[PDB]
RNA sequence: GGUGCUGUUUACCAGGUCAGGUCCGAAAGGAAGCAGCCAAGGCAGUGCC
């Protein structure tokens, strides 16, 4: 389960966007999107990295609870 | 080294374009621009100078 799954699942259409200014390499081994990245990606994507991390959170507790099943 | 081809590789760090999203504007319209793509570079092999 990765961040091209996620993305497969109103104010959604912000977070596609935020997906969207990942590259191929972030969305399949999201632990690699640190500071550096998460710039680059909230920018490209008119959000802001509090915005960015929140969706990374999201998406974190979607893993930890199928990460337990 | 140059040049051509092929394989491979490259988040941002003043290439082009720019889906999506963002910004400015009452609007008409403007602006920047991620991913992608193209290009370019890196690592090699082959041909030619």
């Amino acid at each position: 389960f990765d961040l091209n799954d996620f993305l497969e699942q109103k104010v959604l259409v912000r977070m596609e966007a935020i997906i969207n200014s990942m590259t191929m390499k972030e969305r399949a081994k999201p632990e690699i999107i640190k500071g550096s990245r998460k710039r680059r990606i909230a920018a490209g994507s008119g959000m802001q990295v509090q915005d960015v991390n929140r969706l990374l959170k999201q998406f974190d507790d979607m893993q930890r609870m199928m990460k337990k099943m």
